């Protein structure tokens, strides 16, 4: 039923899915003169070398890029993590125009999307298990401006008009997702949720300061993607970002100075 339209978008969801009003619900707006710097959070490690892509798929929600989480080859650890962290899945939340699409903001600033690449703690041996547990899952989200093209991006925009429509998938092997990061892995991080159903309030999140740039053509190939089944009266895949939910009792630590 869920969904980001008027009558079953995020303002709904709480009927479903009652923790979407919790205690450490996701997004949130990153105030980036009161998150903290903690001097102890330690040099994020991402280590993708030997990530192995699977299937991209259109899911009716977003679109996203499925790796094979069966060993520890594409990996997230350090940073406010303890132990190790496998790679499932990236996707992308995005706007029906470049003001908005992110859903973490910062100082209130909405970018024109957010990338999240999702990985579960193999101390509990599979994503259902993680999501059940309060250090279950580290998203690494990482946030897009509107400018020069992101070449490292191409490769998944050129397949998308392949899976149009809720339902449609594609093999996508040998993507390699270090073309879609930053310089930096400065960082902000926080204890918060999935941002959609189940709203399970199982993340770390680890944002990172710096943003990458994608072309114009490269978001407007996003919003070409259909939430509807093919045959069904077609709307367009945009705005599928929740919008920041209350901080409430928490602090943002910043890795940074
Ligand atoms: N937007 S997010 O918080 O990264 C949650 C995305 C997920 B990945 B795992 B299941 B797969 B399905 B559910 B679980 B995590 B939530 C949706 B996607
Ligand atoms: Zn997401």
């Amino acid at each position: 039923h869920w969904g980001y339209g008027k009558h079953n978008g995020p303002e709904h969801w709480h009927k479903d899915f009652p923790i979407a009003k919790g205690e450490r619900q996701s997004p949130v707006d990153i105030d980036t003169h009161t998150a903290k710097y903690d001097p102890s959070l330690k040099p994020l490690s991402v280590s993708y070398d030997q990530a192995t892509s699977l299937r991209i798929l259109n899911n009716g929600h977003s679109f996203q890029v499925t790796f094979d989480d069966s060993q520890d080859k594409a990996v997230l650890k350090g940073g406010p993590l303890d132990g190790t962290y496998r790679l499932l899945q990236f996707h992308f939340h995005w706007g029906s125009l470049d003001g908005q699409g992110s859903e973490h903001t910062v100082d209130k600033k909405k970018y024109a999307a957010e990338l999240h690449l999702v990985h579960w703690n193999t101390k509990y041996g599979d994503v259902g298990k993680a999501v059940q547990q309060p250090d279950g899952l580290a998203v690494l989200g990482i946030f897009l401006k509107v400018g020069s093209a992101k070449p490292g991006l191409q490769k998944v925009v050129d397949v998308l008009d392949s899976i149009k429509t809720e339902g449609k998938s594609a093999d996508f092997t040998n993507f390699d997702p270090r073309g879609l990061l930053p310089e930096s892995l400065d960082y902000w991080t926080y204890p918060g949720s999935l941002t959609t159903p189940p709203l399970a309030e199982c993340v770390t999140w680890i944002v990172l300061k710096e943003p990458i740039s994608v072309s114009s053509e490269q978001v407007l190939k996003f919003r070409k993607l259909n939430f509807n089944g093919e045959g069904e009266p077609e709307e367009l895949m945009v705005d599928n970002w929740r919008p920041a939910q209350p901080l409430k009792n928490r602090q943002i630590k910043a890795s940074f100075k």
